[PDB]
């Protein structure tokens, strides 16, 4: 029952920043990075959730996320002895997947947009199949490339096309049925030795049961593989942290919202907090923000 | 008289930001890579206005002529007159009377930017009102620096309250406006304000009195940034950068909306990108015409 | 006394400089203008000439006025069209007159630790000329000095492919009186421009000429490119967030240089009220403590 | 010679939740790791033998990135401080490594720059007796710890967030002593909050009319790095410098680099293994010459 979710924070272009530092600790502004994504699988309504990374960092993750008790959901962990490729987030993950449908996202993927959680919401509703996202930009080319039909179909996906047939890009953020595990146990590891999620989602297209979720003009996908990337990253949730008023992951917040944990359990955790600028973001959260 | 006009008040400003309006008009001020009076432009343009008004001081008229011209580049018409004195929000649509005639009218204040994923769809709605007013709010966490707009699920507005120490909601007025053709005889009627200006807020709220106010929301993920101090202003630079170097394409490119709404050619476009082709600007346009492969 | 000259004339820009001259794009909170302006205050020169294009000049002179504000003396001068760096001297001829005088391109924006200190020994100067040499890790973009030890310069190329040195000639320059000959009788460019390296050229090749260093830890900000004046934007904000001290606040350069009095600080302080910047005016008036 | 020590352990809260998985001091600001930047100064200054104190669970973390220091020609420790027991704490973790030389102690989340910089750290670092700290010019002390000085450096008064400033130059974490600081350090009674405060230490030397200051005036920086706006801002800071300057601030391969204490085969060497990134690229550059 209920889909599950997987993030995968472990695997460098940004030395030396990452050389003690895992990619997905790297903060964005006031939160880490791994926040984001976290919070795209709680937006989807998403409660039992795995985390993925290397045996020196995932200490680290659980030291920050803990058992997901004071989020209402619930938080798991798995390490990846190496960086075998995306589609091994199904193999390390079979026996907390289960039966269950999943998610899967890249743990340094952030987004925002406005109506961006109906799409989440509707992608995690999927009966059967695949669900991946087309994310719009004017040059594709340095990305995987999502070509689709009318309906929403997929029919190609190609990797940094010199011609690409769309102009809508494959980002790190999946929806899958319970068949993907066995669909990752037979693919084939690339010439270069690694389960590829493409490969995966190429299996799906093949049976005609892969679907594709737009994220259009006005939708932001951050670049955080970079160090001006970052800063821009940074500065825009500053930005619209500052103008809008309301964080970008608190998740606190969207818990709270969902109803997955009381007006008094975020009381608790502001007063933890007292003297911090989140803190007192969680004491006005329980306050109310005047109408919410 | 047929189709829906609009009007972008681009006039006085105090001194909040001095000296750097001490010489420069607010609206022409750059926000990242455009003037700031393109992004409100942009708003009248996706909503499909295409006779435009251009309300501005005696003295920053001419600039702004000389940066829009007659508007024929853009497929769109573009008047010109001047507000003598810093007379209110309303005051635009007495300077602007004869310009409006029996028309629709949309009003957009000159330092106003918004941006958003699904923007295009809440200004078609309210570009097509068949009467009263249409006004917006955008929602925050913390209301009360603005004039605040309350109002129940069908987006009938309950009141419009100033800077409230407990506001009636969380969603805050910002200066995008769209009025059936009373709005001339209206303006004409409120009284001014204890400051001394005809406030678009009287106008707002006799519609309100007679029933026929409405709000569009522009909810969370919505960006409507601050163009009215320093830092501000600096953070809405960054804010278009990011955008636009992340999904690459510009916010408020008036060539490429025109553009894409039929309203100017193919030709058009390139013409534009070969006098500027040594330029960003330039090569954008150039892309435009070139398809951006299947932008 | 030695007289300022601020060359705020002149694409890449393209639309903000379409209906807004460059010199007047705002570089967090002050016109870009207020930077060089600053500079030629800062090196004690209190008579400068401000020249645009026609149809610019208008907006320096709203913004400037007669520099009384600030106890210096503005005059203006247009330039029908971009002829060359060197042509300040020819439009600025008779404003000149038999004075030494600095020339600082509008768009150059400077900052650093101990940068007064140069400005004004090189203001001292008794004949010839001083330049300046910003160093740089990659000099191939720009003019590259050569100097020895002594601070004599011994050559200037524009832009080689090997540069003799890591030091770049930004728009910086103070003259003696023979400058305005000099730029009379230089001979055109290709594109007959009247270029301030043929000036320069004729210093060096006289042993006149000599350069202060913006070494390791001054900046010199890229105002010509939109990421260059948001990076530049932002870099101000932060240190005068970070320091509390503004950059380029020309009252504050003229009232501390004794120009002005406390109360015409005041005075303007009391019109921008409610305002940051009228809030820095009162604070220099109360004193900022020490100062 | 004259050694030094980097305090990079425990911090407060402030910065939550980025600082719960991520030692402060390792944070980045922009392309490189937090310490860095006091770790240039301890090298500008020419100290060698560093000691690296941090909390028992990120030290190895700190090992991870500084490793025994031979990659810079310097000589890297570590010790362990339990809890943030107080700044002047540093000298008594360290006293076996201070030995009876003379050391210099910067705060690991200290991050400063400016023209002419190094000749007054080097002034700092040449005293014969007594202690050296510094005075950071603003335009509101109030804030901080404010010093009061005389024509030639003396010290007469460092006072915590006064209403009524005394000067308009703050005390940064930087501090150059001699070698009594030891014994100075043992006998400092523990402040009403439980800790061992530098300022006692300094106002020690004080009032022996053996501490001087250093001033660091209009135009020199000292970022924030203590929020989460200052270290977006800071990021911006060093991102503006190194993009029109072109040279980096700290990088520490350089700094060796021109110290003599690696050759230029080492920088090279290590600019090959960091070929497809960017910090390997400015050290291929500086090693072939960088032109001059
Ligand atoms: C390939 C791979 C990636 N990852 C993580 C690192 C990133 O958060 C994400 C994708 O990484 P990767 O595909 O290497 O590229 P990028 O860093 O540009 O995103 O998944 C793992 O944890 N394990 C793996 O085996
Ligand atoms: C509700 C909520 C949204 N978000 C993000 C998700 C999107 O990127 C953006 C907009 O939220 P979204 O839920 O899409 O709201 P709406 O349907 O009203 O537009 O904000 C948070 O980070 N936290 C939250 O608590
Ligand atoms: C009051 C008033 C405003 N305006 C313009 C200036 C701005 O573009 C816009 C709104 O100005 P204003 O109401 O002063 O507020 P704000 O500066 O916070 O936006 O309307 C005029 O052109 N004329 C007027 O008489
Ligand atoms: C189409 C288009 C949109 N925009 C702005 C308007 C919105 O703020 C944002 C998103 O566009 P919008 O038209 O709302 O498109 P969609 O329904 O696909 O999201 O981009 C431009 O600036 N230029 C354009 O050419
Ligand atoms: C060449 C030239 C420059 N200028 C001004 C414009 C700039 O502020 C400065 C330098 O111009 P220029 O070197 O042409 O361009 P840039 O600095 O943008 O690379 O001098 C004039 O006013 N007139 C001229 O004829
Ligand atoms: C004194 C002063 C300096 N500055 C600038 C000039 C330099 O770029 C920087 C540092 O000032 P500078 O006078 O060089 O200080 P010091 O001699 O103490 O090292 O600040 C202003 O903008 N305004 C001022 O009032
Ligand atoms: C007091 C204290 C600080 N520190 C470190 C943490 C910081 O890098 C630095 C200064 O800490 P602190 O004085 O707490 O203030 P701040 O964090 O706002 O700068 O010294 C220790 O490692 N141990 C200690 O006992
Ligand atoms: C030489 C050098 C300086 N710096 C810093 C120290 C100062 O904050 C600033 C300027 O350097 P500094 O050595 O003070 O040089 P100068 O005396 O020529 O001004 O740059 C580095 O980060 N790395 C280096 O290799
Ligand atoms: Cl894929
Ligand atoms: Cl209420
Ligand atoms: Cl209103
Ligand atoms: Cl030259
Ligand atoms: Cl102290």
């Amino acid at each position: 029952a209920h889909m599950k979710g997987i993030v995968l924070a472990g695997g460098t272009r940004l030395y030396p920043i990452t050389r003690a530092v895992s990619k997905q600790l790297l903060p964005i502004y006031d939160k880490p990075m791994i926040y984001y994504p976290l919070s795209v699988l709680m937006l989807a309504g998403i409660r039992d959730i795995l985390i993925i990374s290397t045996p020196r960092d995932l200490p680290l993750y659980r030291d920050l996320l803990g058992d997901g008790s004071q989020f209402g959901v619930r938080f798991s962990y798995r390490v990846q002895e190496e960086p075998r490729g995306i589609a091994d987030a199904f193999i390390v993950g079979k026996d907390f997947i289960g039966d269950s449908k999943v998610a899967l996202v890249l743990g340094d993927n952030v987004f925002y947009g406005h109506r961006f959680s109906e799409i989440l919401r509707r992608a995690a509703s999927l009966e059967d199949g695949a669900v991946i996202f087309g994310y719009y930009v004017r040059d594709p080319r340095p990305f995987g490339v999502v070509e689709f039909d009318s309906e929403g179909r997929v029919i190609s996906i190609e990797e940094k096309p010199s011609r690409p047939k769309s102009n809508y890009v494959v980002p790190g953020l999946y929806f899958y049925d319970n068949q993907v595990v066995e669909i990752a146990r037979r693919i084939e590891p690339s010439d270069r030795g690694e389960l590829e999620i493409t490969s995966v989602n190429e299996e799906y297209l093949r049976m005609g049961k892969l679907r594709v979720e737009l994220m259009g003009r006005g939708m932001a996908w951050l670049d955080t593989g970079t160090h001006d990337g970052l800063l821009e990253a940074s500065s825009f949730i500053e930005t619209i942290q500052k103008r809008q008023g309301f964080y970008i992951a608190c998740l606190e917040e969207i818990a709270y919202n969902n109803g997955w944990i009381t007006r008094e359990d975020v009381l608790e955790m502001a007063e933890k907090l007292e003297k911090t600028d989140y803190g007192k973001y969680l004491r006005d959260l329980a306050e109310g923000n005047f109408h919410g």
